[PDB]
């Protein structure tokens, strides 16, 4: 089968074959037929009595592990641990952001750039703002956010966009969230040998844990990032590997933590570093981003996006990356080995993400700007080691428009508001187009790449089908970057791909049919948007014609995201089967019984066209339930 | 191979074969040859690009996972997740204890029974005590303990017995602990795909996480349990399955959390329940404990111990267990199936541990005594369903002495203190016998059973070898219960098994050669003891001739325990190989490089006699280093 639908990706794969280096595709081929027990989730290693593998087919073979655990128990515990790991990644990101907020000052490297957003957040956290210093408010807000992570007494703080009905449903079901780290610890405790051996209770614990990601960790990370670095607005950028410059220093920012990439962007305008780049024979400094850190700097500053997850290696294969600076998460360790075949300096910066044989330059949060400057200086000085005979940059780049935060979307919707009617600054125009049926619904396309799927194929096919069916699409993460590379993040795309109702809406509001809402933590924005719509219509989020899709997901973070999206009341389609087919009870809970609990459920569909059809049918069913 | 060295265990295995019921031994046999990849730890399932298996033999076969992770990376992440799971179990136990402390009242079900212990703990937590109400002090202490779990700013609180040198070494190494749930979340975050791919850093993160178990979670759980339920003192009890009564109601308490078992013990003396037991035709109520909850109630009240981990099923096989009340952890789910073959009521009580097809009676912490009375009444009423023709109780039980908390040990040591010299109430006599060489050292024997080892064989052989070599032995958990069943927890055992120096010490102090220090969380007591000795000698804990042994461990909790014991500076022998042989770098870190870091290291030895020899040699070389 084809490795990708992206032509630049294919050219660089040919180059990697010529250079004798191996990619993620090569390692996937080397893995050959993957273990059936692990693929079905019926393998357990939770204690040293094991490893235990039970039959994925009930009634045949070994039925129980040594402790007596059934296939359903093993599957449910494995699924819960995936959710806990994803929640941990997102919560650690949000915790770093909250600590950065706590260390803001007027004359420091980290300031408050959006005071209005900070005051609204302070209102949401019961922090007084009138007649107060802005940084005192910021510190109080950071304290409340940090308490959300580890409070042992009392209730956590949740955003006002979350409907009261959803909160009450969670409380009745027993999944109402506690402090984030406490929920992670609870999931890890209940999967220990000889604890929870009941699939339904295990799934409910995992949902409870995922809620602390969706509504607390990711939400606080996003809002505090907006406070410190600015709320995203409509902004132009370029996407795909063609953004690399042969005649300039190329600095590629990979990872998830935004403070480092923000400081690197600021350092790139330093006169001394620009002069140094000129002195090493380069035209200038060309910052490019990848994955979620690329999404953040692109949403807030228009930094060009070099590529998504499965392109990271190919960025090095060009031979033009002088410095690859990585913080945490979704950083293929093979990059270190790959960097030996080129001049590239592979720089790790976080104590959480040491990588063997990489150059470690710890990013100092006490002096973020100076630390970023020294890291960037190492990248710039590496330009002298460039071998221009090994350089091949495909001439394939695509224009994209992004920056669609909830605030930006509301500002855009204000155009189609009659002044004599109003109100202004609400999601009411969006609610109106959804209720009238001009738009059939809204769908979030999120997730990673996965060698099991032709890279970016499922993302593009799902998005095109949805917008052709007058479903407005919001995108995050690597799916958003696939849309950017393909060219869907363009106003022209409305008349090229969208159906009649969505084309009319795009023309009236002057937006692309596909709205890039940011990184994987920025999925919280999607929640926020949906919540607002629900609160405007006086219904729960499970009554709306909305859906989420993860066509090509790979990460534990994706598992946690899908779990909290379903728990919030939004049906979720998974384009890659999770390792649960071995447990019939777990499959039945996730795809059938979940609808009785939270009004939504998982859909597993590896065919994107069938997924689009199912999404449209489900949205029409919910519309008929709602009367619209 | 023999299944056990215990004769009562063998008789009940014959009965289980005659009854056509499966045991843990039968399921282990059914599992046959366990997966080599999982056994070596070279299998990874951390993302849905996998499952990935790399060769346990370097230089052959597949070398890297799909993301590029090496065998060392996969092994180190798997080990770290085991540590995180064990830390989560212990920390959740301690968190429940702290919450119970927070709800103590003068006229409530949960009171303060050891005010002196509470005042000393309050001193350790910087809580004022002079001229204050005892329950105000208790609530402040509980608040400080709870803050240890989830504080995001500042430093955690550690017991005064921990040497300053050990803390400084931890700070220099980068493993100084943070809040417990924060460290669990950090480990889970760094094992996520594309985060940490460096074995040394991964092992250091796991050590940092395990410290929050050893010195914060388990320590606080133990000390708060002492405050609420009484400090253990020397007390007599009986051990092994013979403690069951044919003519009495048999109520078996299995699990770890002590509040429920304490309330059940209190409810058993209720006049209405005793009258009800008489009216259902029984002579009375016979409470028996298993595993750690049995250890707690036995340490504090002399409740008879029915058996350790791999005996739990056999307790039901007797046909005499009218009620089996379980809370969390090390509860084989197969019990639910097994109790169908008998009249036994298998009662789950904790929302953390639901077991399918068991009778769920949620233990209400708000009204603990009434809830315990209701559960106990269900067990008593089940006596009418006893089938006395199916009853077979082995006439095999053994006298044991336990209750050796640090306070009790100090009280015993006061006997050999010359009044004209002093001081009293210190560990000085123990330090003196260790320094003079009358005792060669002290060894902690802890851990579970494991079907991979003849049950209780390794525990007994290791303990007998150590005490024969004039090494005083402290025991916890299932190892302590194996010693109890065998008969080592007896004063007579001193003259039957101990060497000359240990026999003299036992005669002078009037103690058994093997000291039962309580449950698995009570391993913190061992730490406390060692710390005191170190603080009395002005040395670090790694300079002492001390060691820890886990001859037959199975649980993730055991992994976390061994990790924090080694990190504290105490060499640890493992009688069951952990899944790390596939990563040569991880093996080298755990067994060789750890000594450079923390002055102690792991020893993997499956032969108990060889383990005893190695322990004696290591203790002698540490003595020669210390000059004693
Ligand atoms: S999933 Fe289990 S059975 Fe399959 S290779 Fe991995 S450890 Fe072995
Ligand atoms: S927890 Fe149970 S099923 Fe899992 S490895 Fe241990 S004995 Fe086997
Ligand atoms: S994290 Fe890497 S090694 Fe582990 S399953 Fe995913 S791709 Fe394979």
């Amino acid at each position: 089968k084809a490795k990708s639908i992206d032509q630049a990706t294919l050219q660089l794969l040919d180059k990697a074959k010529q250079d004798g280096v191996e990619t993620v595709w090569d390692r996937k081929a080397d893995m050959k037929v993957q273990c059936g027990f692990g693929s079905a989730g019926v393998c357990c290693r939770n204690c040293s009595m094991g490893p235990c593998r039970v039959s994925p087919v009930p009634g045949k073979g070994v039925e129980r592990g040594i402790c007596g655990a059934t296939a359903d128990v093993i599957v449910s515990r494995n699924f819960a641990r995936m959710v806990a790991a994803g929640t941990a990644a997102h919560s650690d990101h949000g915790r770093s952001i909250a600590l950065s907020l706590y260390h803001t000052s007027k004359d420091g490297d980290i300031k408050v750039k959006d005071e209005n957003k900070l005051k609204e957040v302070a209102k949401s956290f019961n922090v007084e703002t009138e007649g107060r210093d802005i940084y005192d408010i910021a510190h109080d807000v950071a304290k409340e956010g940090l308490s959300n992570y580890g409070k042992q007494l009392g209730e956590v703080t949740l955003p006002p966009s979350l409907p009261e009905k959803r909160k009450e449903l969670w409380r009745k079901l027993g999944v109402y969230p506690r402090a984030v780290d406490r929920e992670i610890a609870a999931v890890m405790h209940s999967t220990h040998i000889g604890c929870n051996a009941d699939a339904e209770a295990m799934i409910k614990m995992s949902m409870r844990c995922s809620l602390t990601d969706g509504w607390m960790g990711s939400f606080m990370g996003t809002e505090f990032s907006d406070i410190m670095f600015g709320t995203p607005h409509s902004i132009d950028t370029e996407a795909n590997l063609g953004v690399l410059e042969k005649n300039s220093v190329n600095v590629v920012l990979h990872g998830h933590e935004p403070l480092l990439s923000e400081m690197v962007v600021e350092a790139a305008s330093d006169p001394e570093l620009v002069e140094l780049a000129k002195s090493v024979g380069a035209d200038g400094i060309n910052l490019c981003g990848m994955c979620c850190t690329g999404n953040e700097v692109s949403m807030r500053h228009g930094i060009k996006i070099a590529g998504n997850f499965m392109q990271q290696e190919l960025a090095v294969v060009t031979g033009a990356v002088d410095g690859l600076i990585v913080d945490v998460q979704c950083i293929m360790p093979a990059l270190a080995k790959l960097s030996k075949s080129y001049h590239t300096k592979f720089i790790t910066t976080s104590p959480k993400a040491h990588i063997t044989d990489s150059i470690y330059m710890e990013f100092d949060e006490e002096n973020p700007l100076d630390s970023a400057k020294k890291i960037l200086k190492e990248a710039i000085l590496n330009f002298k080691n460039r071998d221009q005979s090994k350089v091949m940059i495909p001439e394939l780049k695509c224009k994209a428009i992004l920056g669609y935060s909830v605030e930006e979307i509301i500002n855009k919707l204000d155009k189609v508001v009659n002044t004599q009617i109003g109100p202004m600054q609400t999601v009411k125009p969006l609610a109106d187009v959804l209720v009238s049926g001009v738009l059939r619904g809204a769908a979030a396309v999120v997730g990673c790449n996965n060698p099991k799927v032709v890279q970016d194929s499922a993302h593009i096919e799902t998005i095109k089908g949805l917008i052709k069916n007058d479903v407005i699409v919001v995108v995050t993460g690597c799916a958003a970057q696939a849309a950017a590379k393909y060219g869907l993040l363009q106003k022209e795309a409305a008349e090229k791909y969208a159906g009649p109702g969505l084309a009319t809406v795009c023309k009236l509001v002057d937006i692309p049919p596909v709205l890039h809402m940011g990184s994987c933590v920025d999925i919280s924005r999607i929640l926020d948007l949906v919540g607002r719509v629900a609160n405007l219509l006086g219904v729960d989020m499970s009554d709306l014609p909305v859906a989420g899709v993860a066509p090509e997901w790979m990460s534990e973070k994706a598992v946690a995201i899908g779990t909290y999206v379903v728990t919030s009341g939004i049906d979720t389609w998974l384009g890659v089967a999770p390792p649960v087919t071995g447990g019939p009870e777990v499959v039945d809970i996730l795809t059938n019984k979940m609808e009785d609990w939270v009004g939504a459920k998982f859909f597993i569909e590896t065919d994107p066209h069938k997924a689009v059809e199912q999404i449209v049918n489900r949205m029409n069913e919910k519309r008929k339930k709602l009367g619209i």
